[PDB]
């Protein structure tokens, strides 16, 4: 038993991380095949002020890139923007390149961050994408270009590359196509996140996790229909439930219908009144149904 926010193991990704520096800027890149992908602001003269990315590319010089992995130095032979990333063709193929694909995550989906510090993998942790496209992580100077990934059916997907932190502390990055999640600009900007909408699917999963753990104080003699819940969600900054297929196994194994837990959400969102659930003091939307099934029952 127990519920922990976890990451899938990082070994397959670690050999792909390099240090990328240009001028006084230092961050991380992803070395796969004979390409290094990194945030394009590494070439900007002054990242503390609004950047004209046209001007920074016009004045770039390929020789000024410093790219390294331990005692391997990589020379850049071509540089392009691909969205908000640089794609740098280098003079050596990474012999440890794993088989991989690219995909974009969606709001409510979980993935893993390999947090990298000026080219050195430092830590690994799980995240969940918020409705506005942000994540809540722990990123500091030197961590841009840290990589998000997910393993799904024996396939490694690269899904995220880190760029910035909003004034409210939320973390912003791009897919590996260089499309910023949420559409935020790669600028030092007071751009606003927008209103956060909780993932109902994930809150339901969290309550199922508490039931699996043997905690059931919060369940009442009541149950809310799906249309009723969805009408409430729309006015209370929760997502509408579009399918209950993700909960069939959880309902079957716990004996509790999704509608019982929908009633719990509406009631608990008013406050836990000093109680906790899985030691939390408020509802948590960080765990997907898949995450809960996998770590609590060991299947899928
Ligand atoms: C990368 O390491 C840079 O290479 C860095 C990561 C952030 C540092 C603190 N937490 C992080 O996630 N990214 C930045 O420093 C970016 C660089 C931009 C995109 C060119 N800037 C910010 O994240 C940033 C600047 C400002 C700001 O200014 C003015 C005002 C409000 C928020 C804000 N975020």
């Amino acid at each position: 038993s127990g519920l922990r926010k976890m990451a899938q193991p990082s070994g397959i990704v670690e050999p792909c991380i390099v240090r990328v520096a240009y001028g006084s800027n230092v961050l991380n890149g992803l070395w796969i095949g004979d390409e290094v992908i990194c945030p394009r602001h590494v070439i900007a003269s002054d990242t503390s002020r609004v950047i004209n990315y046209d001007n920074e590319l016009s004045s770039v010089r390929l020789h000024n890139f410093s790219i390294a992995k331990n005692n391997v130095f990589l020379g850049v032979v071509s540089a392009k923007y691909k969205g908000v990333n640089l794609v740098l063709k280098v003079n050596q193929v990474n012999p440890n390149t794993p088989a991989h694909k690219f995909k974009s995550v969606k709001p409510g989906e979980s993935f893993n961050i390999l947090a990298c510090y000026e080219g050195c993998p430092g830590s690994v942790y799980g995240v969940n994408m918020r409705s506005q496209g942000t994540i809540k992580g722990s990123f500091i100077a030197g961590t841009c270009g840290s990589v998000g990934y997910v393993l799904e059916n024996g396939i490694l997907y690269f899904v995220y590359m880190h760029h910035l932190e909003l004034g409210n502390g939320s973390h912003v990055g791009s897919n590996l196509e260089g499309e910023m999640y949420g559409g935020y600009e790669d600028q030092p900007s007071m751009q606003l996140e927008g209103t956060n909408v909780m993932s109902s699917d994930n809150v339901v999963a969290f309550l199922y996790a508490a039931l699996i753990n043997g905690e059931r104080w919060f369940v009442t003699n009541a149950s809310m229909s799906l249309e009723s819940y969805n009408a409430w969600a729309k006015t209370n900054s929760f997502t509408e439930i579009v399918s209950t297929d993700a909960f069939n196994m959880l309902a079957a194994k716990t004996g509790y219908s999704v509608e019982k837990l929908l009633e719990c959400i509406v009631r608990l969102n008013k406050g836990f009144g000093g109680r906790t659930i899985l030691s939390y003091g408020s509802l948590c939307d960080e765990f997907t149904p898949t995450e809960v099934i996998r770590q609590m029952y060991g299947v899928n």
